[PDB]
């Protein structure tokens, strides 16, 4: 949160290309770097817009952008903490450390399912945007799971329908 | 399966615009109409290609396309059967009739969830392409569920991991 408003408003005006006073997903995406030289995951860019857009306008204003800026800044720090070999991509073992550090207790084999599902380069090494994405979706599905797991034991009983409106809970 | 090879090979060559001898995901999209004046759902088009693509060439050849052609024809027929008020879009009541006719036994309120998830127009009326997608995904997930539901009673017990591992489908 270190920078002043002057800095972050100069940043805002820069990212707000059409000068409409609202940063759109399209504009945020161009501001963001995933390190790989490919456009920042658009699904992730939209996830971040609607987390910080309160007044439903498919965008963020200056005040909400300062939160966007902080949310991105915090994720970057997390990324570099668990990017131990300094490669700019998170691998399976790095992902195991990151998720364990988030308090997740998940088997080895599952981390492969994770990389497969969220790695867009298909190299088995996760870029900054796909790591945010994988994580946003994890925390989303844990919440859903905790809604149902009344004794929080990590096991639930579901009907076929309950089950289906959980996979359509995403 | 009523037209001759001549007919469907003529079709094939029109759709096969770069003439590589393989119909790709892009070229089939331009062949398909959803009725709504928008590009045929590209995910569905992807699903249909890799259902019929056996040589993993991100596309289909002539023989495989004849199957693509039949698969789409069968779907058009199903769509028209349940499109009962003749509007070109499946509504909730029509969707309840279709799914029940497929042998699904689902509650009223679940049909709202299905429409919201797969109606890419956002009017609560489902176009041809989104009805295929809805249905593809439905039967795809019924299969996942039946792998786990040992006594096929319609109830499973899942761990948080099993849950995530099967929800990533
Ligand atoms: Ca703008
Ligand atoms: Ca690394
Ligand atoms: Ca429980
Ligand atoms: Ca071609
Ligand atoms: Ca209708
Ligand atoms: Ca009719
Ligand atoms: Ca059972």
């Amino acid at each position: 949160a270190l920078p002043d408003q002057s800095f972050l408003w100069n940043v805002f005006q820069r990212v707000d290309k059409d000068r409409s006073g609202v940063i759109s997903d399209t504009e945020l995406q161009q501001a963001l770097s995933n390190g790989t030289w490919t456009p920042f995951n658009p699904v992730t860019v939209r996830s971040i817009i609607s987390m910080f857009d309160r007044e439903n306008k498919a965008g963020v204003n200056f005040s909400e952008f300062t939160g966007v800026w902080k949310y991105i800044t915090d994720w970057q720090n997390v990324f570099r903490t668990y990017d131990r070999d300094n490669s700019g991509m998170i691998d399976k073992n790095e992902l195991k450390q990151a998720l364990s550090g988030f308090g997740y207790r998940l088997s080895d084999q599952f981390h492969d399912i994770l990389i497969r599902k969220f790695d867009r380069q298909g190299r088995g090494q996760i870029a900054f945007d796909d790591f945010i994405q994988g994580c946003i979706v994890l925390q989303r599905l844990t919440d859903i799971f905790r809604r149902y797991d009344t004794d929080q034991d990590g096991w639930i009983q579901v009907s076929y329908e309950q089950y289906l409106s959980m996979v359509f809970s995403i």
